[PDB]
């Protein structure tokens, strides 16, 4: 299947986008995020719209299912419960803990990925259909996951994605992500 087709234009949802860069911009040094990747994911998830809802739950700038990311970020804060989709409809908010998000994936299930192009990769993925998945498609073991990622390139890493991760919307993620970097 073409993961590729329909073309997405990235003009108008980056655009779109990058009028919340100042909070990006915090949110990004705060968590050690790229603020260029939290547009982008802004970008991909809701074309800049605070309010998006998805047919899943995902809610806000940059889709956040409260029942997982929510969930998770609240316990990396220290805290119990997850956030309302009151609460997640909030930019700041959202984009924060979308940063923080990032950053959990980053320093727990996807540590140890050397290429930081690979590395931007499969937070993309993770993010988009949660790490577990993306990892079990190369090992049921964690260290060998990572070790048979670090075996790959970039395209090496979004040709195994596209040929052996269940979700279609996993590559496809990939491909709008490098369309979304050229239009900012
Ligand atoms: C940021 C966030 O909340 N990411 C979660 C992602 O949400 C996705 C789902 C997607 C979505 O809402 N798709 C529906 C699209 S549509 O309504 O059919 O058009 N958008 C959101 C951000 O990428 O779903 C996956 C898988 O459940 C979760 O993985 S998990 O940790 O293993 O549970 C992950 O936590
Ligand atoms: C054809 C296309 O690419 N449409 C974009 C749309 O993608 C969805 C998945 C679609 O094909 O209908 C996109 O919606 C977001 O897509 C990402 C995955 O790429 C999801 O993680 C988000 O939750 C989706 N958002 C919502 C609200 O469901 C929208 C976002 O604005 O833009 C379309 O260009």
């Amino acid at each position: 299947h073409d993961y590729t087709n329909p073309p997405w234009n990235a003009k108008v949802p980056v655009q779109r986008a990058m009028q919340w860069m100042p909070i990006s911009q915090k949110a990004g040094a705060a968590w050690g995020v790229d603020p260029q990747l939290i547009t982008a994911i802004i970008a991909i998830e809701s074309g800049g719209n605070p309010n998006a809802v998805s047919k899943s739950n995902a809610i806000g700038l940059m889709q956040l299912k409260a029942s997982t990311s929510g969930r998770d970020v609240y316990r990396r804060m220290g805290w119990s419960g997850e956030p309302t989709t009151s609460e997640l409809k909030n930019p700041e908010r959202n984009i924060s803990m979308g940063a923080a998000y990032l950053n959990i994936l980053e320093t727990g299930p996807l540590a140890g990925i050397e290429d930081p192009k690979v590395l931007q990769y499969a937070l993309v993925v993770s993010y988009a259909n949660g790490a577990g998945a993306l990892l079990r498609t190369f090992s049921s073991d964690r260290k060998k996951a990572i070790s048979k990622i670090n075996d790959l390139d970039a395209d090496e890493f979004l040709e195994h994605v596209a040929r052996n991760h269940p979700a279609p919307q996993a590559p496809r993620y990939i491909y709008k992500l490098e369309q979304a970097l050229d239009a900012m």
